[PDB]
């Protein structure tokens, strides 16, 4: 694996560490991306628990979790590249931030789309990844793709929104992370969180209240109660990755296509 074998396209994102290119591989044309990082000022440690992460990443193999594809190491800049998968469609926090800024709702075939993709990585996962809006990716076939949210961080201050009842008194339970994806799906419909507050505190009260207003009325009740099942206090109400993919909404389309 070298660097030569591809040709950076130009840049899609830069963070203070590192950046994010569009890149195609030479041998066959594949678009592909790859993150670029820097690890000349990293310790032995640093680049050991570098090194293991990267092989996490080359564990995963799943029709809707970004795809690895290799890693280059340039010695000569200390530079480190990870590649992976194009995803056309960009990130889910950009769409809503794109509704939300031109008033304009999503269909619900998409929110189901996401709906049924994203449980199924989340199921992978649990078998052995943040679910959050800039975390998860579309490509162009109307397929949804979970991300590593360790490439972003990579490259405090932050609301904790779609942090669950039980994290925030103690998680390390496969419910909890349901409440997230309930919390990211009710985004995608209303725009918004369904917990919203200035400070962690008044979230935390909000979040121990367990109300929310409904999704906008153009979605269906069936969709309304389901995303509300994944948003109960208690985590033993919320449905099962199994449960979620028995509701009647589910379709074949809403799966992943090649
Ligand atoms: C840090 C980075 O992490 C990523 C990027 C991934 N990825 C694969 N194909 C992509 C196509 C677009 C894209 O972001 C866009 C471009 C600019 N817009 C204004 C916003 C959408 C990202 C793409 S996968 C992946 C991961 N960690 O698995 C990332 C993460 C979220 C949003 C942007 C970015 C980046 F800009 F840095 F790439
Ligand atoms: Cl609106
Ligand atoms: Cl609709
Ligand atoms: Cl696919």
């Amino acid at each position: 694996s070298r660097a030569e074998d591809y040709e950076v396209l130009y840049t899609i994102g830069t963070g203070s560490y590192g950046r994010c290119q569009k890149i195609r591989r030479k041998s066959d044309g594949k678009i592909l991306v790859w993150k670029e990082l820097d690890y000349g000022s990293m310790t032995e440690a640093e680049k050991q628990m570098l090194v293991s992460e990267v092989n996490l990443l080359r564990e995963l193999k799943h029709p809707n979790i970004v795809r690895y594809y290799d890693r280059i190491i340039d010695r000569t800049n200390t530079t480190l590249y990870i590649v992976m998968e194009y995803c056309e469609g960009g990130d889910l926090a950009s769409v809503i931030t794109k509704g939300t800024k031109e008033r304009q709702y999503l269909d619900e075939e998409f929110v189901l789309r996401v709906m049924t993709q994203l449980t199924l990585a989340l199921k992978e996962c649990h078998r052995r990844r943040d679910l959050k809006p800039a975390n998860v990716f579309l490509d162009g076939k109307q397929n949804v793709k979970l991300g590593d949210f360790g490439l972003a961080r990579i490259l405090f201050v932050g609301t904790p929104y779609y942090m669950s009842p039980e994290q925030m008194n103690r998680s390390y339970n496969e419910k909890s992370d349901i409440w997230s994806l309930g919390c990211l799906l009710y985004e995608l419909c209303a725009l918004m969180p369904p917990f919203t507050a200035f400070s962690q505190k008044e979230l935390a009260g909000k979040i121990r209240e367990g109300k929310f207003r409904r999704i906008p009325y153009r979605y269906s009740d069936e969709l309304n109660e389901i995303i509300t099942r994944m948003l109960n206090l208690k985590d033993y109400h919320r449905p099962s990755v199994e449960e979620i993919l028995e509701n009647p909404l589910i379709l074949e389309h809403h799966h992943h296509h090649h």
